[PDB]
């Protein structure tokens, strides 16, 4: 009999050309197929604003019509590469931020979703500890850097004969948002 037929294709940012004379021939038929377009900031999977959506027996195809476009921003706090290329929904791009910034929080990636970039691409101010604010008797932080970002840790090693609160003769502290973790114990 009839291995039938497709319902009216609801377009997600797009639509159906010709919408008022196609518009009710539906239920359609397998194998018919309409001429659709894309609104402004998506493309069709062919990566142009118009393509062709065809009633298959599973449905509609293709199932995502219209996907949407990303466009790669400026970096005021990253290297830049991309500022101004176009990439499709589902693609990855990687973004150096410049020392000290980070994208939030933290990936290194941002993915073109149907909503736009996941995360914003824009690299935020790294929260750090400062390692002028430790203080460690009988012992020195053997790092030595000056700042450390936040869940980064300090290194420290206990004089010759004393021993921290493990009990061993190094270990470390971490930097939080409220500051070092504690303050080194060499004993
Ligand atoms: O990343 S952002 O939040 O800054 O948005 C960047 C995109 O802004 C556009 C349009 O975005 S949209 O509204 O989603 O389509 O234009 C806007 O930014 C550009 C500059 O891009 S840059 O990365 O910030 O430098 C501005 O051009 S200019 O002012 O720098 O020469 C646009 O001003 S104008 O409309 O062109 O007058 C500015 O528009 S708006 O003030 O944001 O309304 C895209 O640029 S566009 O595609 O040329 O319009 C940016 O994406 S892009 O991939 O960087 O171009
Ligand atoms: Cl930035
Ligand atoms: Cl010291």
């Amino acid at each position: 009999m009839g291995l039938k037929p497709c319902d009216y294709p609801d377009i997600k940012h797009g639509g159906l050309y010709h919408e008022n004379m196609r518009r009710p021939y539906f239920p359609v038929a397998v194998g018919k197929y309409y001429s659709y377009y894309c609104d402004e900031h998506f493309e069709t999977p062919s990566g142009s604003y118009w393509d062709h959506i065809h009633c298959t027996q599973d449905g509609w195809s293709p199932a995502v019509p219209c996907l949407r476009k990303c466009y790669f921003p400026y970096l005021e706090n990253g290297y830049n590469q991309n500022h101004g290329r176009k990439f499709v929904q589902g693609k990855s791009i990687d973004v150096a931020c410049h020392p000290g910034y980070a994208l939030p929080k933290a990936q290194t990636t941002v993915t073109c979703m149907e909503n736009g970039w996941s995360p914003t691409p824009r690299c935020i101010r790294v929260k750090t500890c400062s390692k002028s604010s430790i203080d460690i008797e009988n012992g020195f932080i053997s790092e030595s850097q000056y700042t450390y970002a936040l869940k980064e840790k300090a290194k420290y090693q206990c004089k010759l004969g004393y021993v921290t609160a493990d009990g061993e003769t190094s270990g470390s502290i971490t930097c939080g948002k409220d500051g070092w973790s504690a303050q080194p114990t060499c004993i």
